[PDB]
């Protein structure tokens, strides 16, 4: 019934209407000791309905994440548990259908990840064991497996050890892999008519060309080198390679697993001809020939854009290298690429035009870059770059020539053949542009070329034009505004605000949408307001015009952040206008609660909410409190970890904002305390933010300070997570009454010295270090000894010697410095006992103290920059990079007044003779 319980839930879940329930009672079913063991158990069942395994699959992936590790790395699930999961997982991935087979290739992945290499050594003798010659089924999945826990490297860089995982992983996969390679390409030219087997080799073949990329992406390993000849051969004949039985002519956007196989086979030459030129010289011309004469024989067909794009970044690779340049080098090597592969590649084609109208927002993905640059004119534009990097004046020119054509063309009938203008606007530009566009825009431009001209003359007119052949260019005009701001004068800018506007109030997706992202940029820069309100306004207005659904709503986020920064710009301009925002910015919270979808939506949603009360004046801050909570509260109900994050930041704002915890907020701070909460990895920074500000506004709120010092215990013991530890300890000590911490000041004490001892961090060692300097200025140096030889006693005086004098130095940020060398300094000079109980300490504390003085000469995606807190408390009269050693002095000197020359003269002998000088030039200074 175990099983059948899981099971259960599993399909329950999958009804809309137990959902809630179904995630809950999952959630508790998860705690048992052998959950994870039944997940998979389900999972692996054939019987069951594809939904329920499905869900059971998705699920164990989710679990996975959150149970498997914590922080630090350790195993949170029993010993026996975990090695048979393991056990089991690899051959139950082996076994499944693509669409699970993926689910739990992420699992394995997130598996591999914290325990690959050392904590799972059967592993590569596991999967090397299952590979065959007449299983091919089997080899694509043991393979499968494979690459996905190999795949992590690619991203990765370099390391004294890296090589060593690899070499720990090539000794074990080099034979069986090249092996089953030759293997696999005999049985292809056997199989030349067996469609079913045909297919099932080249999903083989796919996976091992993922695999030989994952083994070079760091280095080319010696049996890879000696042994390429073999490889690249069979790699050059696929790419070739065609037949009747692998083709789909009805098929128009899906790529096949022949064009798959030919993609990621172009992924690789690329590879080789960007990191082992030279080993790899001989063949690079042999692929240049292929790459080419595959490029001209390709259709227009989105079936092959991946594979035209990875076919041209091994051109652009090959652009790159001054020998085979020499080869596009000729006058007419120009206008045959010119002609041949990009002309046709970049021409608009029908069917985007009908993404243009069924899509909006997916055109517009595509237009614009940051994710999804898998595309042709992008790996067409980039190729240009290089070419023209080469020779300028060659490739401007033939380019030139046909530009020159397409302006006749457009011009005889604007309506027929509009699709000319977008082509050469595109051109220009690709030409235009000189490096890589960044979010400043364009660095450079070529200068053959006149950007501003080709805009009076081509891309304002369109932008006024009365009836226009076709919109895309409107759309193309606001692009290019968008992309050559940097080139266009600040008051030719200003001159589009106007029409610009009037975009605005269209119900043409694309161009108010790129209308919206120009007035952003453009207002950005005007800043270092009536049309700001009119403009939230039309905004807001648009967000809502294409219906409240979930799903849809959110679809827009390019809009959404445009209205964070125009909120970003006018900051306090529009105080009056704020209330009815952040009531509609909750009202779209409140929709978007019911199915959050798009991230960056809800971010931006959130980062303008956050903006709005950071303006806000704290007299009527209330006001605004009372329109959220409700909505946030229900957040909390039903926990929507989407946005919880965001909530927690806010609220913890508001919190930290009023002099008093807003009563709709009071009820938060206990089941705040509920250790749950502290235990979902990506949430710790935003709650210790509202533990915080609790804290701070109000302790009483704590009545039993007890499962408070609870969170302390669990945050500071994790290596991972002392920096929340400390921050939070800050604030207890600082501002919590002491005869209300005088029962737990021994705790805390030794908490903080026991990582110390058994566990230290470079981090923590310092962060130590600026936390005693910390409260040896605000709670004194006395109640500072007393604190730490609580412990045991002359803990103080070890302690300060080996681990803060020595480290004091050795703290880089600036503020930490400051802090903690002013509360050094403040044990010297303001320390009853220190100077006369340890003798020994003051020229060693001394000494640093002249030395440090002396120095001058993931959860990132729910954080709120608007309410970002990135100014942590300090002592303001003291600049971090003057004053610091002027205080010093002046502190030193304020010092010998009060006994007249007598200490400075003492220590001197004591110093060493370097610090002495210092001393000297510090004292004068
Ligand atoms: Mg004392």
């Amino acid at each position: 019934s175990d099983l059948e319980t899981v099971a259960k839930f599993l399909a329950e879940s999958v009804i809309a209407s137990t959902a809630k329930t179904s995630e809950r009672n999952l959630r508790q079913l998860e705690t048992q000791d052998g959950f994870g063991l039944t997940l998979l158990h389900v999972i692996a069942s054939t019987n069951l309905p594809l939904s329920t395994r499905l869900a059971g699959a998705l699920f164990f992936k989710n679990f996975i994440k959150r149970k498997w590790v914590d922080e630090n790395g350790n195993h949170l699930l029993p010993a026996n548990n975990v090695e048979l999961i393991k056990k089991e997982i690899v051959p139950l991935m082996i076994s499944l259908p693509n669409n699970l087979q993926v689910q739990i290739g992420e699992a394995i992945s997130s598996i591999a990840d914290s325990d690959f290499p050392d904590r799972w050594p059967t592993l590569l003798s596991d999967l090397a064991s299952r590979l065959s010659n007449d299983d091919m089924v089997t080899n694509k999945g043991v393979l499968t497996v494979a690459h996905s826990i190999f795949k992590r490297w690619r991203p990765l860089f370099r390391s004294d050890e890296l090589f060593l995982e690899i070499k720990l992983v090539l000794d074990v996969f080099t034979a069986p892999f090249l092996n089953l390679l030759k293997t696999v390409d005999e049985q292809i030219t056997a199989n030349e008519n067996n469609k079913a087997s045909l297919n099932i080799l080249f999903d083989v073949l796919l996976v091992l060309i993922k695999l030989y990329y994952d083994f070079n992406c760091q280095d080319i390993p010696e049996f890879f080198e000696d042994n390429i000849q073999v490889g690249m051969g069979i790699f050059h004949k696929y790419l070739s390679y065609s037949n009747p039985l692998l083709e789909d002519p009805d098929e128009t956007e899906h790529a096949s697993v022949l064009i798959k196989v030919k993609s990621s086979i172009q992924e690789l030459v690329q590879l080789y001809t960007t990191r082992y030129e030279d080993v790899f010289g001989p063949m690079i011309n042999e692929f240049i020939q292929i790459t080419w004469n595959l490029l001209t024989s390709i259709s227009n067909q989105p079936k092959y854009d991946i594979l035209v794009s990875k076919s041209l970044s091994f051109l652009t690779a090959v652009t790159r290298i001054p020998k085979y340049f020499e080869i596009f080098n000729n006058e007419s090597a120009m206008n045959n690429i010119t002609e041949q592969i990009i002309l046709p590649n970049v021409t608009l084609r029908e069917e985007d035009v009908e993404l243009f109208e069924d899509d909006p927002i997916e055109y517009i993905r595509r237009d614009l870059e940051g994710s999804d640059t898998d595309t042709r004119r992008r790996a067409c534009t980039d190729f240009l770059k290089e070419l023209k990097e080469k020779n300028e004046v060659l490739v401007t020119n033939i380019f030139l020539a046909h530009m020159k054509g397409f302006v006749d063309q457009y011009m005889s009938d604007p309506s027929k053949n509009w699709k000319f203008k977008d082509l050469y606007i595109y051109l220009f530009t690709a030409l235009a542009i000189n490096g890589n566009i960044t979010n400043a825009g364009v660095s450079s431009t070529n200068n053959l070329l006149n950007v501003v001209d080709f805009f009076t003359k081509e891309i304002a007119p369109d932008l006024t034009s009365n009836n226009i052949p076709h919109i895309i260019l409107r759309v193309d005009a606001i692009k290019y505004i968008y992309t050559f701001r940097n080139q266009l004068t600040k008051a030719q800018l200003i001159e589009l605000m106007p029409i610009l506007a009037t975009f605005l109030q269209t119900d043409e997706y694309v161009v108010y949408t790129y209308a919206a992202i120009t007035i952003e940029k453009i207002l950005t820069i005007r800043e270092s307001s009536n049309s700001t309100e009119i403009l939230l306004k039309n905004l807001i207005a648009l967000i809502l015009k294409h219906g409240s659904s979930p799903e849809k709503l959110a679809e827009n986020e390019f809009l959404m952040r445009s209205i964070f920064r125009v909120l970003q710009t006018s900051e306090d301009s529009i105080q009056p206008l704020f209330p009815q925002l952040l009531a509609q910015f909750i009202e779209i919270v409140t929709i978007m609660a019911k199915n959050p979808s798009n991230p960056r939506f809800t971010h931006y949603t959130f980062e303008s909410i956050g903006a709005i009360l950071n303006y806000t004046q704290r007299q009527n801050l209330p006001l605004l409190v009372d329109s959220m909570m409700p909505t946030f509260l229900t957040v909390f109900s039903e926990d929507i970890q989407e946005f919880i994050p965001y909530v927690f930041q806010i609220i913890a704002f508001v919190v930290e904002q009023s002099a008093t915890i807003p009563e709709s907020i009071k009820p938060l701070a206990q089941p705040l305390l509920a250790p749950n909460v502290w235990e979902l990895k990506g949430n710790i920074p935003a709650v210790t933010r509202l533990l915080k500000s609790f804290i701070k506004t109000d302790s009483s709120i704590f009545p039993d300070l007890v499962p408070v010092l609870g969170i302390f215990q669990r945050l500071i013991a994790s290596k991972a997570y002392e920096v929340h530890g400390f921050d939070l300890l800050e604030h207890i000590m600082l501002l919590i009454d002491m005869n209300r911490l005088r029962p737990y000041i021994k705790q805390i004490a030794v908490l903080l010295l026991q990582r110390l001892q058994n566990s230290k961090t470079e981090r923590y060692v310092k962060k130590l270090t600026v936390f005693f300097g910390l409260i040896s200025n605000k709670l004194g140096s006395d109640f500072l000894i007393h604190f730490i030889d609580e412990v045991q006693d002359g803990l103080f005086q070890q302690i300060w010697g080996n681990f803060i004098i020595t480290t004091l130095p050795t703290i880089g940020n600036l503020l930490d410095r400051k802090i903690a060398l002013i509360g050094v300094l403040n044990m010297v000079i303001n320390g009853q006992f220190f100077q006369s109980k340890y003798p020994t300490l003051i020229s060693s504390t001394m000494n640093s103290i002249i030395e440090t003085a002396s120095s001058q000469s993931g959860s990132h995606f729910s954080k709120l920059v608007s309410i970002s807190e990135k100014p942590f408390d300090p002592l303001p009269e003291i600049d971090v990079n003057n004053g610091v050693r002027l205080y010093v002095a002046e502190a030193l000197n304020k010092y010998n007044a009060i006994s007249g020359n007598t200490f400075l003269n003492t220590i001197l002998p004591q110093l060493t003779q370097e610090n002495q000088v210092k001393l000297n030039q510090l004292l004068v200074g």
